[PDB]
């Protein structure tokens, strides 16, 4: 099963990708996790994104498509995988198409723009794994620590109010056209398209997703 998760900044894609991965066994391929990991380890494919992500801007399609094709080539992606935050532009969606990467579901996370800033202020991460928390809406079991490793939780560098306003603008100019793109894909018969209300509680969104997927 191959799934794309499409949606605004902090719509809860990452949170739901952890559930889909543990319950359907397909690996989560998050381009922001991979890009933050590259920037941190000084990896030649990807360490260039540092200043771009910092600024709230989209990294160049040629860079991110390179990253995705290497990852998708690993033997764990043979029985499906889950794309979280990829594609992000029509170039990146075209490129998966030319490459013969067709997906089964495109799931759009709808959240109003007004909710974005307060999700940013209480988000905390386990950077080694892409586990994400919210101090109010989905807190760790012990305050400040990752549930699985007990390691200390951090804030993302780019979770500032003005960085997220820029992320939103770029989302509206470049990514949001992908809703029309895969709706058109779905009409053609190439994929299934489903919309979920991202303002619901985490457990509620999760259960909506179990309904669509099996
Ligand atoms: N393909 C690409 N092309 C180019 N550049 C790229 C790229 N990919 C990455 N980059 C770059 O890297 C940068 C960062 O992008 P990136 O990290 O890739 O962005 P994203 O995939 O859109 O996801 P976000 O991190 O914004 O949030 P999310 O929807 O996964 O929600 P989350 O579950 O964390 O949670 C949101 C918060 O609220 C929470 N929450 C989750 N669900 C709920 C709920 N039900 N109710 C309330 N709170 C909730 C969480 O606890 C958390 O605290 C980009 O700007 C760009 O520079």
């Amino acid at each position: 099963m191959r799934i794309i998760l499409l949606g605004a900044p902090v719509a809860g894609k990452g949170t739901q990708a952890q559930f889909i991965m543990e319950k359907y066994g397909i690996p989560q391929i998050s381009t922001g996790d991979m890009l933050r990991a590259a920037v941190k380890s000084g990896s030649e494919l990807g360490k260039q994104a540092k200043d771009i992500m910092d600024a709230g801007k989209l990294v160049t399609d040629e860079l991110v498509i390179a990253l995705v094709k290497e990852r998708i080539a690993q033997e764990d992606c043979r029985n499906g995988f889950l794309l979280d935050g990829f594609p992000r532009t029509i170039p990146q969606a075209d490129a998966m198409k030319e490459a013969g990467i067709n997906v089964d579901y495109v799931l759009e996370f709808d959240v109003p723009d007004e909710l974005i800033v307060d999700r940013i202020v209480g988000r905390r991460v386990h950077a080694p794994s892409g586990r994400v928390y919210h101090v109010k809406f989905n807190p760790p079991k012990v305050e400040g620590k990752d549930d699985v490793t007990g390691e200390e939780l951090t804030t993302r560098k780019d979770d500032q109010e003005e960085t997220v306003r820029k992320r939103l603008v770029e989302y509206h100019q470049m990514t949001a056209p992908l809703i029309g793109y895969y709706s058109k894909e779905a009409e053609a018969g190439n994929t299934k398209y489903a919309k979920v209300d991202g303002t619901k509680p985490v457990a509620e969104v999760r259960a909506d997703l179990e309904k669509i997927l099996g």
